[PDB]
């Protein structure tokens, strides 16, 4: 037992991430078969961020511009496109390392595995979640571009994160492995603000369940509810509101737990009107919402 | 910017890891060079676990009768030897996927990646802390036993530890890779309690900084103390007591931030004394210590 925020294994991963430098900007890129994948800003200086025209800053380019460095060994760059916000370099070379792969756009509230690089490098992984406003609260300092987000499914990697920037706000955003950024972001040093950074609600519910799974009961009531009253409190409290398809997604929760859908919502709601009153649950005294259903099943199983 | 629990990648540690069968009890091994280390413990029955005499047990035991796999593939044990609680097998193969490493053993608040491994396999990356009381808080189910804790320097794991039991409480006792425990506890199914699980100061102190670093500065307050005064109140508030060592430590994130350590230090018993009043720093409701001085600078400066 015990239940922890837990990234997925990021070997898989590690094997895929190199160096990729325009004249004197670098980042990572993503090698994956005979393809880099890499943020289109890397064609940028300091000066083109503020109002750059890629078509036209990537007429100045060749295939000899983009140097692309895998550990300490240099790889050769045949061919370069660009899709949506994201280059694509063909180099002469298939990775070695490439694990069996999807590109997945992931939904707002469903979460992922980061593995943030510097330099091609790898530093560190960590969980996060797609926020219901389309940013992610990660950890990325200059020079993180490029770092990917991904989910495993046995030996499948299934990559819908690439690192572009930080608003203002400190808060990130990115696009998918296509180059679509998620939410309304562009690739531009122009001050962008975020919408509303609302609670996740049916990661709240599933984390309640793995709560009760590893004996934090406390916060069990009484209580059922309807989804039309707890969404009435949902709003209250900006939470997303829940459906009968979130219902449907926790039924094996509810399942394995006794506790009925409905009667965890109805104790998510008394903790919203009564706040924790000092206590923790699962170590933490706020409502965690970057576990989904899937992630309780899976750490609570151990899927490996 | 941004503030995450971290892990350190798991790829070079991925790769050392074996499933370990001795008659019906599998759980992990980890193999580095010819030797393949793993919880003595794999060689008892249930029965066995509530009184076993290991020396005794082992003479029923040969070579042939572990079963090492890695991957899909057998190796064949050439040798066997009991360490304190770990067994020693040697195989005829060296790991070809050896990284650089060493063995430690931790203190007490320092922090370490888990890799959570099933049947040899890797199921999750989190990040630790070696508790005050010794205990670890993980998320591990049945099977996950011989699972290794570990620092890198660049290309160099460190080991700290190997996971052997879970507590009545829910809390993980282990040891470190020469086999000892750490803590008081024994690898017996017999009720072991842990002590006072203290917070760690030092690392409180340390995520204090990195959320100045970070812009959540609210809780910065005009008060300053001594170490004598605020261990006063580290005590009465079940804090581990600050000692010169740690203002040492804490001396490059003092200078950074331009905040003295006894600011600081002024800032956490203000902190402990009114509580949060409902708010949050980096993200979280209740004061993190499972961050050290060093994982702060780490993932401020960009370590790869
Ligand atoms: C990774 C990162 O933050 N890159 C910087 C240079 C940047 C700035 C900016 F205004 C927009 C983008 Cl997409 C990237
Ligand atoms: C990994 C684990 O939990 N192993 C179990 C079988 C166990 C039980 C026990 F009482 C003591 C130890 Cl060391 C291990």
């Amino acid at each position: 037992s015990g239940f922890r925020k837990m990234a997925f294994p990021s070997g898989k991963v590690e094997g895929c991430m190199v160096q990729v430098t325009c004249g004197t900007t670098t980042l990572n890129g993503l090698w994956l078969d005979d393809v880099v994948y890499c943020p289109r800003h890397v064609i940028c200086t300091s000066e083109d961020m503020l109002n750059p025209n890629y078509e036209d800053l990537l007429i100045r380019k060749s295939n000899h511009n983009f140097l692309v460095q895998a550990g300490n060994v240099q790889l050769r760059v045949i061919g370069h496109s660009m899709q949506n916000c994201v280059l694509k370099l063909k180099v002469d070379t298939a990775n070695p390392k490439t694990p069996k792969y999807k590109f997945v756009r992931i939904q707002p509230g469903q979460t992922f595995s980061v593995l943030a690089c510097y330099n091609g490098s790898p530093s560190g992984v960590y969980q996060c979640a797609m926020r219901p406003n389309f940013t992610i609260k990660g950890s990325f300092l200059n020079g993180s571009c490029g770092s990917v987000g991904f989910n495993i499914d046995y030996d499948c990697v299934s990559f819908c994160y690439m690192h572009h920037m930080e608003l203002p706000t400190g808060v990130h955003a990115g696009t998918d492995l296509e180059g679509n950024f998620y939410g309304p972001f562009v690739d531009r040093q122009t001050a962008q603000a975020a919408g509303t950074d609302t609670t996740i609600t049916v990661n709240v519910l599933a984390w309640l369940y793995a709560a009760v799974i590893n004996g934090d009961r406390w916060f069990l009531n009484r209580f059922t509810t309807t989804l039309n009253d707890f969404n009435l409190v949902a709003m209250k409290y900006n939470y997303e509101p829940l459906t009968q398809d979130h219902v449907d997604i926790l039924g094996p929760l509810s399942a394995q737990t006794g506790i009925a859908v409905l009667d965890m919502c109805a104790s998510l709601k008394e903790l919203l009107q009564n706040g924790m009153n000092g206590r923790t649950i699962l170590g933490s005294a706020l409502l965690e919402d970057e576990f989904t259903p899937f992630d309780v099943v899976r750490q609570c199983s151990g899927v490996t």
